[PDB]
DNA sequence: CCGACAGCGCATCAGC
DNA sequence: GCTGATGCGC
DNA sequence: GTCGG
């Protein structure tokens, strides 16, 4: 219906984020692109789109130019600009943000090949990002996600049967494909080397292949199913305290729209929902001590809601 | 008119 | 050497 | 860039 418009807005969004370094303009374009994508009519004018929440004067004007000419002069110029397009492209490498991309392009390093012959200028993360550039941009079919879950749940329980691990994100919502694997981890001995032992076992059975970052609570790395040959995949593992675990599962399961609606409804019922804890608000707005949570349902019961299945959380 | 627009873990830099 | 800021991803 | 106090 409006794919030409949403691609335009998405392309504008990236350039604001990657080149202009205007993160708020980036989100504004994405928000507009998103609301337009859910609009069930073929937009005929900018004024029509202006009615939608997140679409203001400037975007309405851009849509008018797009509907009348089939293009955007501003975009056409940006696409042909060597500096801007190179900066924009380099940010696709995990570990290279707008700042690093700008530095590289300043030094004549503009392509994937330029990065390869300039390894000395790349940090550890960026080298991993360069190494698996293609693989990281691939989606992960649910069948592989299931096999990945099998390995993670098996090895985690092997380290200690008292661990609790949940694969969250879109996979838990029942998506047929995922961008990465997000694992939440907890243990009864952890409340408000547990993570290391789990990471160590997973790289012992050669599931985890690389490490982007690793601390006491958060691991970010690369993994691969055993074998053609499966592409390397992004995997994160978070160690969360037991009393904050199910607030974490709720949050990291999503979706974003669902979390917003649930947080808003929580306010009207007199509660505030964090990624960590759920707390009651006093008459003056003073938040009290965190409420005891032992499951996802408890959060819904606190704010008088029927437990929503992850499958229905859009 | 003009401030909010999420916030945090980890890696690594800038200053001392 | 340490502390705080910055970049990055999410 | 858009919304809203
Ligand atoms: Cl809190
Ligand atoms: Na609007
Ligand atoms: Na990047």
């Amino acid at each position: 219906l409006n794919g030409g418009i949403t691609d335009m807005l998405t392309e504008l969004a990236n350039f604001e984020k990657n080149v202009s370094q205007a993160i708020h303009k980036y989100n504004a374009y994405r928000k507009a692109a998103s609301v337009i994508a859910k609009y069930p009519h073929k937009i005929k004018s900018g004024a029509e789109a202006k009615k939608l929440p997140g679409v203001g004067t400037k975007i309405a004007e851009k849509i008018d130019e797009f509907l009348a000419t089939g293009k955007l002069r501003k975009l056409e110029k940006i696409r042909q600009d060597d500096t801007s397009s190179s900066i924009n492209f380099l940010t696709r490498v995990s570990g290279i943000g707008p700042s690093a991309a700008r530095k590289f392009v300043d030094e004549g390093i503009k392509t994937l090949e330029d990065l390869r012959k300039n390894e000395d200028k790349l940090n550890h993360h960026q080298r991993i990002g360069l190494k698996y550039f293609g693989d990281f941009e691939k989606r992960i079919p649910r069948e592989e996600m299931l096999q990945m879950q099998d390995i993670v749940l098996n090895e985690v329980k092997k380290v200690d049967s008292e661990y609790i691990a949940t694969v969250c994100g879109s996979f838990r919502r029942g998506a047929e494909s995922s961008g990465d694997m997000d694992v939440l981890l907890t243990h009864p001995s952890f409340t408000s080397k547990l993570l290391h032992q789990v990471v160590e076992q997973l790289q012992k059975v050669h599931f985890i292949t690389d490490t982007l970052s690793k601390g006491e609570t958060k691991f970010m790395g690369v993994c691969q199913l055993p074998s053609k040959e499966y592409p390397h995949r992004r995997i994160d593992i978070r160690l969360i305290p037991k009393d904050q675990y199910y607030c974490g599962v709720l949050y990291f399961t999503g979706s974003d729209i669902f979390n917003k609606n649930m947080r808003a409804h929580a306010l009207e019922k007199g509660f505030t929902i964090n990624k960590y804890t759920i707390r009651p608000l006093g008459v003056t707005g003073v938040a009290g001590e965190p409420l005891p949570v032992d499951s996802e349902k408890d959060i819904f019961d606190y704010i008088q809601w029927k437990y929503r299945e992850p499958k229905d959380r859009s």
